């Protein structure tokens, strides 16, 4: 149907403003500490302490097979990989800190992108 393609070409617009988003976030990160899935060959206990793991490769990988259907979706994996970095290191870390100076230096990409979504629809 021509609603279905309509659908589509929204779905592929939102897809184009998330992958800028995801740049200007990973931007953010120019140790890429959270670039790659924590390694379970380097870290075997992980997912015994992180039960929902999450990247910024991660990301790109759904976000290419358009697997973001709204904003908040992917503003949930974005609070994974800050949360859950959070969670399994210590506040005196290189890895926490970097955590919160994402989370920090994001909010300000975030805030925009929803004004976008809602203002383009």
């Amino acid at each position: 149907s021509m609603e279905q393609v309509a659908m589509e070409l929204r779905l592929t617009e939102l897809t184009r403003l998330l992958r800028s988003v995801l740049d200007q976030l990973q931007d953010k990160d120019p140790a890429r500490i959270f670039a790659q899935p924590v390694s379970l060959k380097e870290v075997p206990d992980y997912l015994d302490h992180i039960k929902h793991p999450m990247d910024f490769a991660t990301m790109r990988k759904r976000l290419e097979a358009q697997g973001y259907k709204n904003l908040h979706e992917f503003e949930e994996d974005f609070d994974l990989i800050i949360d859950n970095c959070m969670k399994y290191n210590a506040r005196d870390t290189v890895f926490y800190r970097a955590a919160v100076r994402l989370r920090d230096q994001g909010g300000v990409v975030l805030r925009q992108a929803r004004r976008e979504v809602d203002s383009i629809g």
